[PDB]
């Protein structure tokens, strides 16, 4: 089997993706954040308390004829932007693009964070990173991409993420004419649960490439990129009047500027992310200032590939038995 679907930038800077996913019998159609840095599929919902709910689209399974509950199962997740949910665990017939899994854990809210709440828009998350991530207890509970892998014609699914526009999630083929050239694989490590690569190293611009070893994970629910601190500098330094700001949060740059592209390394290959794609805007409405896309990954603990970089890519998730990552320009 396979499964293709439309993923959707949620407003003008591409601050997340959003994709259509059917849950239960009669299908609800939910848009859900396709996330590869985490591993639950939660859902808003008839359970969520009222007043977290604004606006959002809920899943309510007593409307479901194929939803049961799956006894004892609660969920509590922790993202790195602060935000949270949690709540109890239902299973249900769950499609993407026409692959559907049945048996899938649909985890309900019963409790989201504001920043959940104040997104209209994002109906959920669809974790699609490794299933040891996953927050169900006692009894953890696999992705979509898990339990859909065996079915697949091929063990793997891609992400093609649009700038300013829709991409494609595609489940179980590899498109060849949605990318150019080769697409370059490079080694996974699962030791933390993500989908974890060494890129071989960055250039500003027309600068010089160097060489050098960058472990971090693609991570599509990720919005910006998350590099070291020297790398980060090495960019900034090339945009007049860019600084680091502690009371905005980063680097922040003059909306007048032009920004330079940022290229980095997939084994011997390279992936150049355009300037305009690091642009996230002006800092507040009105302002001259504008926020960087690329970012320090300081005192995260780890670098993160997010849709800045992703979307300058075609991405191949491949889930064979030793997992890989491939890369292509497009």
């Amino acid at each position: 089997s396979t499964g293709s679907a439309t993923t959707t930038p949620i407003d003008s800077l591409d601050d997340a993706y959003i994709t259509p996913v059917q849950i239960g019998t009669p299908a609800q159609t939910l848009n859900l954040d396709f996330d590869t840095g985490s591993s639950d599929l939660w859902v808003f919902s008839s359970e969520t308390t009222a007043s977290e709910v604004d606006g959002q689209t809920i899943y309510t399974p007593s409307k479901s004829t194929t939803a049961k509950l799956l006894s004892g199962a609660t969920w509590s997740i922790s993202y790195g932007d602060g935000s949270s949910s949690s709540g109890d665990v239902y299973t249900d017939t769950v499609s993407v693009g026409g692959l559907t899994v049945t048996g899938q854990a649909v985890e309900s809210a019963k409790k989201v964070s504001s920043s959940f709440t104040e997104d209209s828009t994002i109906d959920g998350l669809l974790g699609l990173a490794f299933s040891t991530l996953n927050t169900v207890s006692p009894t953890q509970q696999k992705t979509f991409f898990d339990n859909a892998k065996a079915s697949l014609d091929s063990p793997v699914f891609t992400a093609d993420l649009g700038y300013h526009a829709p991409g494609t999630y595609n489940f179980g083929f590899i498109d060849t004419t949605a990318y150019t050239g080769s697409i370059t694989y490079t080694a996974v490590s699962t030791k933390q649960g993500f989908w974890e690569w060494t890129s071989t190293g960055y250039a500003v611009g027309s600068g010089t490439f160097k060489s050098t070893s960058i472990d971090g994970i693609a991570d599509t629910g990720t919005t910006l990129l998350y590099l070291p601190a020297t790398v980060v500098s090495a960019y900034w330094a090339q945009v007049s009047g860019a600084k680091s700001s502690s009371s905005v949060g980063g680097y922040v740059f003059p909306c007048s500027a032009t920004l330079p592209s940022f290229t980095f390394g997939v084994g011997s290959a390279r992936i150049v992310i355009p300037g305009d794609y690091i642009d996230f805007g002006p800092i507040s409405t009105g302002s001259s200032s504008c926020f960087g896309g690329i970012q320090s990954s300081a005192g995260i603990g780890i670098n993160i590939f997010g849709d800045v970089a992703l979307k300058a890519a075609f991405v191949v998730f491949n889930g064979a038995t030793t997992p890989t990552l491939g890369f292509a320009s497009k």
